[PDB]
């Protein structure tokens, strides 16, 4: 039945550079109501909404999320659900957790206690995702310890809602094997795919050091074969552990030449489809965007590379 839920993720897109910034709009995107209609009409099944809850909580236990922030996330979720999209909400960019997980693990626990309580009565097509891209000091070991704790508390108020568990090491495809799965029939494991990194993140200012621009991805056979090896590796593991897979982010930065981006994106997307993985493109309208807010239209053929059909 987890597999049937994964199928309602289907074809997805992240709304990035929005609520996972230190505040909404700081990174260039404010989520407009009309985007959900636009995304649904284009052919997507789902949206994934990164959210930096840790920027809108009290310092003192039990770390109350600010009420106006919760109402803003409720509005966004509501608009997406009213467009009959599956919705995934996460916690994202919890900077202290990356550095000091032992110290901040219980804050993540309490954030999730509140969100889970707030959304408990929501329809089944709202999924929760405990944390985006565990990495740094939140090691595979420490993540295997923390995530079941958060899940326990989500389950107290939401006994059956799908919960997405990311692989550690920035949700690298390889990191799937280092995940210790709990016995829960309502989880989906997620990886993010940006290989080759030198191509998808060429010119990216936020990476140190910035890989140089001008890197090509040609869609040759050995290149395609590379994607298949990575995805077969995840599939093999997922089949053995009886767990659905969500490719929760993939995309190539717009400093890459468009032709390469199109071929890479189409290839990655077709590979996720080949192995039965749901997916969410990174991302809707910012630096990796498939939608142009100024021209008010999809960027083609990259959008088609994502959506297919
Ligand atoms: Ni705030
Ligand atoms: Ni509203």
């Amino acid at each position: 039945s987890a597999l049937e839920y994964n199928k309602i993720i289907g074809k997805g897109v992240n709304i990035g550079n929005a609520l996972e910034a230190p505040f909404e709009g700081a990174w260039g995107v404010r989520i407009e109501d009309e985007y959900f209609e636009i995304i649904k009409k284009r052919g997507f099944d789902s949206v994934r909404i990164p959210i930096r809850w840790s920027a809108h909580i009290s310092e003192k236990p039990p770390y109350d999320i600010d009420r106006n922030f919760l109402e803003r996330v409720k509005h966004v979720v509501d608009r997406a659900l009213e467009n009959n999209l599956t919705v995934i909400i996460n916690t994202h960019h919890f900077e202290e957790l990356y550095q000091e997980p032992d110290k901040y693990g219980n804050v993540l626990v309490e954030i999730w206690r509140q969100i889970a309580k707030f959304f408990k009565d929501y329809p089944e097509n709202l999924f929760f995702e405990i944390y985006n891209e565990p990495a740094q000091n939140l090691t595979a070991e420490k993540w295997n310890e923390l995530y079941p704790k958060v899940l326990k508390v989500i389950r107290e108020s939401n006994p059956t809602r799908i919960v997405i568990i990311d692989a550690p090491n920035w949700a690298h495809y390889s990191a799937v094997r280092s995940l210790k799965l709990v016995n829960d029939k309502r989880i989906i494991v997620s990886f993010h795919y940006y290989e080759p990194f030198n191509f998808t993140h060429q010119g990216a200012e936020w990476v140190n050091p910035t890989p140089p621009v001008g890197v090509k991805w040609n869609g040759e056979e050995w290149e395609i074969n590379q994607i298949r090896s990575h995805f077969k590796y995840v599939s093999d593991w997922a089949k053995q552990n009886k767990v659905p897979i969500f490719l929760g982010e993939f995309g190539a930065y717009s400093k890459a030449d468009m032709d390469s981006r199109v071929k890479w994106t189409e290839s990655v997307r077709k590979m996720a489809e080949e192995f039965g993985f749901s997916y969410a493109y990174w991302e809707f309208c910012a630096g990796f965007g498939i939608y142009d807010r100024w021209s008010q239209n999809w960027i083609e053929p990259l959008a088609t590379a994502v959506v297919g059909e």
